[PDB]
């Protein structure tokens, strides 16, 4: 084995991130603007736009999920508040019309009467949400909501990384699996753990365990770019979810932050010493965007220029895209 | 699959840049200074020096395309402006003897109307300047303009990036194929639409599709140094196509921008909002380079100096030397 | 050979460091609370925490020592002082109660009277401390301290980079192999002689000489962060030394510093002109950390974190756990 | 073929370079001050210590040279002078002993002429010096130079950067062959040209066409540690050329230059716009290091440590050491 040992399997794998790769234009009949940018965010869900906030105290509140459902994705409500505030902000979302909302639970003591208080305030998605979705108590969590609840409410599982993770969630009747262990922009489980998995090939393996089941991949954490969210999709997710590309939107929670006559927004890992109060997570800031509507249009339209250069005319199209890997170089 | 998935082809190719390799020195009876640096622009045109400017706004007007041609090159003068005032641009150059000239059309609703214009003016070289060429809307351009106008005027076509894309031009009628998607100075397609393709590889797949025809291969876009113009025609290509290195010469359009003691010009991709008016360039400035004789004379030296090192006396020779390629440590 | 020569032997292997590679995680039934982070030092001797500090003049005296093993490691004191003072420190460590010590001697005149009172002053660990263990006089040490002391006193011999080394340590009788040529933050082997090992390939190798023989491998330099600590071990150590991360403890020898506002401690190689008054290490100055107790908890959270994420529930199950290898883009 | 095209042979090898790899310790039996650092600087001439010190008008004239004999190793004096003046120097030089001494010429009208006056004054190497010697022009010098004075001067030839170079300055009948096109640190080769080949590659090919023939291997240009001559070594080479590192110390031309608060001294390519007077390289400077034996003793003293970890008696056994490739990681 050339990189040490005599075991071949010991390092397993070669692992690619969004810049280490770009997508190769191929002969086309689509223009960006005729392009069809739906896709699957679970089984039984589509959105017209395929983009979801994260379940994140400086991303995603009413606000936030209100603006996201009417630019045609979704938003999913973060966890980090009493069970009745979430319940509340759920019902919020919908006084503002037919709006899909989704909600992010735990595993832990509290979680069960937190998802039932959220399907009582009619939760479209319940997104069981972890760091390592690859345990019998995830999977038996995720199992239990499907059995229980599952004919009026869709179920997403997270997070994974691998392949065999992806499969046991299927197994466990995830309506969606979402991938990415490692990648967040806040994140420092790759640090303190030293684990993770670069994020397109983490999308390539959940998606070869996935899409062969008719479950849909929600590329999780990484995506800075809107070129991104095209890799992401073209690697074979359905849907991307957002977490600093939306943290400095008016929506998000949070007040405008001035430091050195530029305007900034907090944005901080749910598992960093303030969302929580050995953290995995930073807190720090990044640069206030102004509305979301504003962003959302610029992301779908980077979205579009890839469906355009692809040939793709829809993100099962784009879904078949290939790629070049680039060096350092890049 | 190492990288991931089932699907070798998912990742198609490991794609190079310039600053990936270099040229191998190899035997050599030849002088800089002897050196014949002619070459094809196009299937009937040949060049003195195999140098084209690029056709935008702040780059190529008359001005750069009469000092191009005197210089042994040529010029393609943008499309970012009315008919009339681009055909009388072709006229002025007409103006200073005979002097070889080409211009950009589109394929958008007044791009016919602009050909004929440019071929009444009596311009040599139609440039049918699009982002993705492999498009019916593209290739139908350049086919009815070589059925059309063919006889006295040669057609370009482009960009491609892909061996697929420049054969399906060259079927099209295409006296030149260019080659560039994603790599240009002012460029941010990698980034908004993450498409692209490394342009060292770029230009060997586009040979591979045009040498067999006999059809030149225009290399445009991510040259910053004189040693890259080695670098694209030793790739196969026959000519490269400028916009940064000469953005910042006295005969570009633009005046002088001094900032903080330093003299620059204003260099923007025509995708940028201010050409426009989703972008696909940005609006920057380069440092300023003196008169556009000086810099060629460099780059041709530079050019000069390869051609020397690798005893290739002429471009065709050149065509067939070989690369190094170089890690990060470079 | 693509790289140069008819010689494919030449360049003997890739080399892996731990900025190279990522843990996968895995299946697993372990909550980070509830693993068990106890790991062989030596083959007779077992720490609750995988954690020794460095045998070096800022890292390592008796209040240290003291403090590394009520926390559940060892440390090691260094070398660089009167025999007479260094078992005094061993017997200092001792008056603390029942606390586990180590001291690093030399192979020079002095080194076996310095071992010999070690000895006498209790030591349980003898390290012998070398910059290149694969040498006569360094194996011949190990075998005589063995076969003179080893009933009563554990022998390590180090450091090695390679199988090779580590076989011939193992088959001198040493009861731990250490591990690192190069990779100290402070080492400037790499740059000075040009030679060194990657830390993780290293470690690979060592493990494949050292583990069928039941002897631990302690992976020496080059750890920056908690997670390097559980790929350390990933990768088959059995235990960690750390100086760097240590260094700036209020346990560690020395005073504050302040320097523009902020505090910081001296940390300096062992083979710095400062340290023996051809340099081999530099001096230079690491943050101000607070108390040792906190850094190694945060060290063994971040351990622990690891071993739930790929489901290890024993240090043993961990050095079987994968990697992939992750790109500069990382 | 991955990187594009259809043949395998365009892009004819993966260059490595100095940064690329490290020595790998092996068994050894060698203390650095007991090892041997004598070698061949050409067929005839064993130097004391392997290193000789640029023909560059900023390293070497007279004192230069006298100090590098005096230190073991020789100067090459420069030839940006006239013939007489150059002629004087080497009369300059034994007058202060029995020194060895070479001297630069190139291929020009006036090199025979300044050959035969350095022949004259008592030179012992004349060193053909140019950037490219794979060439008629070039060959026909050495030879004649050999077939006419070679009984009693040995004759260098460079530079080169391939197998098929080196064979022809060994068939031309070169006592040395001098290896770097492209590495030197003020060079600008690769970026003017885009010529070059990274240097531990250029050495393994160099030495596999002269090692068979008896012929020594100079190392030119690159170096900037002193374990990088302890590399280039092990490649293969048997004696090192030095520029950067030798051109700030005391013995060096020029003057001490004061630039906010530091020592700097002068530093530039013979092919610099200030050394001619298209040029291919640069002007700048280098720390004041001072006097040249601290230098030298500095730079040995790391070959030495590189002889003791790799056990290496001799230069012929270091020649024979191997490596390990690192990632940009390193
Ligand atoms: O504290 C944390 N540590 C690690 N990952 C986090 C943390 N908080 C949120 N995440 C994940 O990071 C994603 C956002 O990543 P981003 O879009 O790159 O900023 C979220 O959707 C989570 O999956
Ligand atoms: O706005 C833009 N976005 C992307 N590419 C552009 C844009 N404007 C011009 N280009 C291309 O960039 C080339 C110049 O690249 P440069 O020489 O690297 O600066 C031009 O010839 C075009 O092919
Ligand atoms: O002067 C030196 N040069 C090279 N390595 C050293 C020196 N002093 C100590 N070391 C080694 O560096 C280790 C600490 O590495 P660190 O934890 O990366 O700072 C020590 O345990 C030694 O193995
Ligand atoms: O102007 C130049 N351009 C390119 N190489 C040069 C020039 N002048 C000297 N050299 C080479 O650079 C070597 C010194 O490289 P250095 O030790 O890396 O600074 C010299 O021995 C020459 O072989
Ligand atoms: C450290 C932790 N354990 N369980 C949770 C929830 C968290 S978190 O608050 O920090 N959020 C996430 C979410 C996704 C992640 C992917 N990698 N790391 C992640 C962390
Ligand atoms: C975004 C776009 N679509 N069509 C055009 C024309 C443009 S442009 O104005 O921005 N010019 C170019 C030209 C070549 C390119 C290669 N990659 N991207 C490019 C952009
Ligand atoms: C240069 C030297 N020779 N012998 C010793 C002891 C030293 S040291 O003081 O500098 N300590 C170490 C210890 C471990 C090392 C791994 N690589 N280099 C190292 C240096
Ligand atoms: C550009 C040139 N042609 N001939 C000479 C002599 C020169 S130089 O003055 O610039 N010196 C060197 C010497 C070695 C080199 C390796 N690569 N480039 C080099 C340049």
């Amino acid at each position: 084995v050339p990189t040490g040992g005599d075991d071949p399997t010991k390092i397993a794998m070669l692992g690619l991130t969004f810049d280490d790769v770009l997508l190769l234009p191929a002969a086309s009949d689509v223009l960006p603007a005729n392009a069809d940018t739906s896709s699957q965010l679970t089984k039984k869900i589509r959105l017209k736009v395929p983009l979801v906030s994260s379940a994140m105290d400086t991303v995603t509140e009413a606000r936030m999920a209100i603006a996201m459902a009417r630019a045609g994705g979704m938003g999913v409500l973060h966890r980090n508040l009493p069970v009745a505030e979430q319940a509340a902000q759920v019902e919020t979302v919908k006084r503002s019309g037919g709006l899909l909302v989704g909600a992010a639970v735990g595993v832990g003591d509290d979680a069960w009467e937190r998802a039932m208080a959220l399907r009582d305030a009619g939760v479209d998605v319940l997104v069981v949400d972890t760091a390592h979705a690859h345990n019998r108590k995830v999977l038996d969590m995720v199992h239990r909501l499907k059995t229980t609840v599952g004919d009026e409410i869709e179920v997403v599982g997270g997070n994974v990384a691998t392949r065999a993770a992806a499969a046991a969630l299927v197994e466990a009747g995830a309506d969606a699996v979402k991938v990415g262990v490692g990648p967040g922009s806040i994140c420092t489980t790759r640090v303190v753990a030293g684990v993770g998995a670069p994020q397109i090939t983490a999308i390539l393996e959940a998606v070869a365990a996935c899409a062969p089941h008719g479950v849909p991949v929600i590329a999780d954490g990484g995506l800075q770019y809107s070129g991104d969210i095209a890799k992401a999709l073209a690697a074979g997710a359905s849907t991307a979810m957002l977490g600093s590309l939306l943290a400095g939107t008016a929506e998000s929670p949070g007040e405008l932050i001035l430091v050195n006559g530029k305007q900034f927004k907090s944005y901080r890992g749910m598992g960093s010493l303030g969302a929580m109060q050995v953290p995995e997570g930073i807190e720090g800031r990044v640069p206030f965007r102004g509305p979301l509507s504003t962003v959302i249009h610029q992301l779908v339209g980077g979205l579009r220029a890839a469906m355009g250069y692809t040939g793709s005319a829809t993100i099962e199209e784009l879904q078949q895209a290939q790629f070049v890997q680039i060096t350092a170089a890049g």
